[PDB]
């Protein structure tokens, strides 16, 4: 039946139980076109939905928009339509000097600097991926030839103060986040992004399998600008990797 | 000089210091066309940006996407480029029996059931609108002929469990939100939505003027299903009202 | 049916549904005498209660004492006796450099640095005034010829550490409140006082109408202890304004 | 030289290092007259201040008003003027069946259901009396012929919902306090009052010696209405006890 | 009825309603031998359990191990077997300059820097001793000749970062605990240890009588081996005398 | 290599270059683990800390008990880290709360619900109590290779045995508000089991540049009212320690 936001039915999905969920609606077609018979299903707000086939099995590709709230809607509605496995892909910036542009990160757990995760489980609950998904993502990332980092991701409800950026309109960062970047660095946290805490917490507490993989396209600690070719290659590699991770998850 | 997500420059805005900020990218052109000389500026992710003119003054119309996190990026980046006043328009679900479909709500304060608000101010800080904006929204709303409610809005990082919906994949609501709708009802809360706590807290703690006005499209307490015609006219009235409220702020 | 603390009955109030609620018991008579036929009703502990007539309608004046706890008792017991509208008048310390001694502040929202507000609503709930009362207070204040500020007030359970005063017995401030004044200043908070968070949260969550107006007796950017000379003039103008605000609230 | 709220100087105190601090301004003279050479010093707001002499030594008697906020002001200002020891006497509602109206309670620790305590120490810090003061209070109470109980007191910023009273304007108790009376009862808590958490935390964290002694005026488990005669004797005995406790504290 | 961890039955305790609870299993025999007819009952994990007689009445000595979690098990299981009064003894480091080695501290309340206390009562609840026990410990400590301090103890789930120790593997202390020693010092807190918040909160909220006494052996702000052994010997002599005062 | 740590009573030289530790709870289990490896030698015993050294495939390995709970565990981990240990393999017993898990099964923790206090002494509550991925992987492989039934998932890690695991057959029969209904809540959220050390261990290590993981044998299932069998508990513990030694083998190469 037609879910509230996504504008698709269970029949539209052709039995798909796995979704690849990028943030950017414009990335959906690109991911779908790496698979067989890509088909456009719907586009509403930040949700662009395609179906495709991978080794003869139906897979959904659905954008999430930025942030846990829009992500939580996409995940819930896809689950209502029979999806059980969710593969998050994106590109990210690193906060460790040893992590290079072109490297890939597979999240083993997220720092819950969001609000939506608390709508599924109290803060004590760990924002952790399904072990099978994380294993598949590591395997796919490594098999691509990239240097892969397994570790903790800080997942923030903001791009600016929650990631301790001072180059802003006010130049102010609330007490909670003052000195926070150095704290996460010292604790070995690899990167910031904005959706994994919500995704991982929601899925781990709701009987759904989820994981996160990302290509590194910038490093907060490095002054040097990466060249255009490296950015293109990394974005291309990240989606090739998520599709092969999906291959490894299919039964 | 070009902001990171919105893809616009200060020059693109032609001196605009006021923005109207709907959730849905598709609503941006619809708002802009109610004003003079609407021009498309940019579209990236959930962010569609137009400029227009109201009584000879430049105004920006920019979508936010769903939720506090994506909203916080749009507000920050517009503020970087000189925007100081932010008028939120949308549609909403009422939780009070006396609030009917077709009515308008102007938020006097938000229950902070989000995460991004905490990235700007600790929980004790009030999610409140600028008084001039709330005043102008009330006046514009009344002048349109619709019945207007001033009151508190519950602002949730989720559509489902944070609004205590049980017709879901798991059918569960975390302890925090069990019984929460009845709690807000008894406290006189008017409605649920998903962006105001973030918007109002961010602006009120950052020297920005903000307010929220919404048309009522559903009522959680009423079993009767509203007419298609009511929905249409409420949507049109919502954006007429927000443009008139903008006019009052510019005078 | 005599209420436990205030020592008055419903009959004593002569049909009054509106109360003016200053902090100081010795201030009650002065306010009542600005109106017609003032009548002493009772005095117990910090609660002195008078009745008077304003444009022919009965009005109650009742002191609250200092702080949310004593305020909460007065409001509850008045509400039991049929009072629905509460107008708070008081003194305050400005934390913005541009706000002058003698200026008036009308609170649009309070930072909840109290404990009693939490006995009525969780911290997420906004300490927000009734829109009609805030409108009436602004109008009364501006019409008087005063310089008036609308904005956020920090409402503290203490006069000393919670308002980051250092000229004290210990000269220490607990970690939570170290740097807090500068934080509130950067967030655009106008002033400090000690009852608004309790009053506004209690009322907004209980179907009662409330607002707060305050005369500035000190600017904290330059001084800690208010001086008694400028206090008398500011207080006299504050009570004229609250009386006019009551006039605007009568049906 | 003159403290802002209390309106007294260090010289006014004639070297007093100990204060007896009742809640009700009208109780101040009654306590002072049990000692030698009682002299009225000042009355401002809820603060009535007397000096007297006990075994040759100067003692201050100062009312606090209801609640932690007003109490914290009196304690601070008296400490500025050399007072180091604070003996609280007051009324209380017992919540255990075995505690009778007329009995006395000496608080060994307080459940911090207040806000002002947090302005001196984080919630982890114990709201505990000075051991010498608690010891002197127990001895004084026993020596008067009262039945005395040592134990934990629940200290609330409200009289009504924080003490789980439902006979109120709304008839509602916020989630936090629903079922709270039974919880404290099962935890062995003896009584409710409204000042001890603030007093004990502030003093224990500030190098001041404090304790609390109270007469039971009602039992929340008993339907029997207290005898007028017993309540009168109870009030009389409480103040005789606190004075003898002061005697024991002085050299 | 054999309890899950302690390996003893109600009969093993011979009617004891009072327990002395040191942290170190090796101190259990030492305490028991200060009394009459000491008898080994059981040793499992960090729990070594003896019985003895004091003025004709049975008393249990049972170690707790380090920390609130292991303490909470010992207390619960002893309470299932009829124990109602719990006397905690140990040695401790002071954080106030005026507190000297050889002095005794009797805890009047604990700063709850633990997690187990929250399993019995919310944070607002005071980690406070039973007044009779605290009174008996003060009396015994003073009667011994020691200088005694009645005051607040900071009770931490860690030895290292929660006591703001920087001489560690990482040299890092989490934000929460940065500057915390100075804060407790300025608030008049006497000392750090690791079990009192759990013990006191659990007992005060469960109808059990508890208190804590400790000998000062070092000072974080400022000792002879002869004085140190004397302090340890004195601490357990004091707790046995406090037990004597609690018997009815 | 010559300074003695405060609680454990060992020096760096005593460890013979060991960078990996196996950390059971029970001091009595230390020798039993050490004897599965080569040249086991007793080093020290103080309080709940019994320390042995052994050799695995020619590499020195430390076995050190933790006692019950986050606080005692945190001391052992810190002091071993001071002496050069970088990898920590926890082995223990656990109560399952899912009906599909059987007594005798093995659980490898993928993340812990932080119902402890010591984890907060290393990182704020938002930080995930997560194992090192290599350790969790080696534990899964070791457990599968022993023929055991293995479950990967979330563990609730409690500072108490009784109220924090929602047990009511206690002295008071009371459970504080926070924990009322909590076992059903974790059950519905897919949590596998209760134990008492993983939240502290995993948070401390993940935030301190140390590698850690947890494997446990199921001794009780809360959904099955069976009185623990003696022969079964012994069999479960023997298998558990075989698994953790094989997991260490995998980490050393
Ligand atoms: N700097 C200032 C000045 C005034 N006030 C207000 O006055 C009363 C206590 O003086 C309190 O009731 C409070 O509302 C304050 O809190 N801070
Ligand atoms: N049942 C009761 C009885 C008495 N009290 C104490 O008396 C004052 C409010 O009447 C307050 O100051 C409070 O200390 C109370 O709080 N609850
Ligand atoms: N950035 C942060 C640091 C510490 N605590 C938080 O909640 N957040
Ligand atoms: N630095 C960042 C890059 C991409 N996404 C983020 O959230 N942060
Ligand atoms: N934080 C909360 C959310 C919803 N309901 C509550 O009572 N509290
Ligand atoms: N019920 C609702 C309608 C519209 N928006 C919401 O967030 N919720
Ligand atoms: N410094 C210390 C000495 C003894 N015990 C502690 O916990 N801390
Ligand atoms: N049920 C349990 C068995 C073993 N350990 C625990 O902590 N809990
Ligand atoms: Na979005
Ligand atoms: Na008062
Ligand atoms: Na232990």
């Amino acid at each position: 039946k037609t879910v509230f936001h996504l504008g698709v039915t269970e029949a539209d999905l052709n039995g798909a139980t796995l979704a690849i969920i990028p943030g950017d609606p414009a990335r959906v077609q690109k991911i779908a076109e790496l698979m067989d018979n890509p088909v456009f299903l719907a586009s509403h707000r930040e949700y662009t939905v395609y179906r495709a086939e991978l080794d003869g099995q139906s897979v959904v590709v659905c954008s999430t928009g930025i942030g846990g709230p829009s992500t939580s809607i996409a995940v819930e509605e896809l689950a209502q339509l029979g999806v059980r496995t969710f593969l998050r892909v994106g590109t990210t910036g690193a906060i460790q000097p040893h992590v290079n542009v072109g490297d890939m990160i597979v999240t083993t757990g997220s720092v819950r600097l969001d609000g939506a995760s608390l709508h599924f489980a109290p803060m004590e609950f760990p924002a952790v991926p399904d072990f099978d998904v994380a294993t598949a993502m590591k395997a796919a990332a490594q098999e691509s030839g990239a240097t892969v980092h397994m570790g903790v991701t800080a997942s923030s409800d903001t791009f600016y103060p929650g990631q301790e950026r001072y180059d802003t309109f006010t130049g102010r960062v609330v007490r909670r986040f003052q000195g926070s970047m150095k704290e996460w660095q010292d604790m070995g946290v690899l990167n910031f992004e904005m959706e994994s805490a919500t995704l991982l917490t929601m899925c781990a507490s709701s009987g759904l399998k989820a994981g996160c993989v990302a290509g590194v396209i910038i490093n907060r600690t490095q002054k040097e600008i990466p060249d255009h070719a490296t950015l293109k290659e990394t974005e291309a590699r990240s989606i090739k990797v998520v599709v092969e991770a999906a291959r490894k998850m299919l039964k």
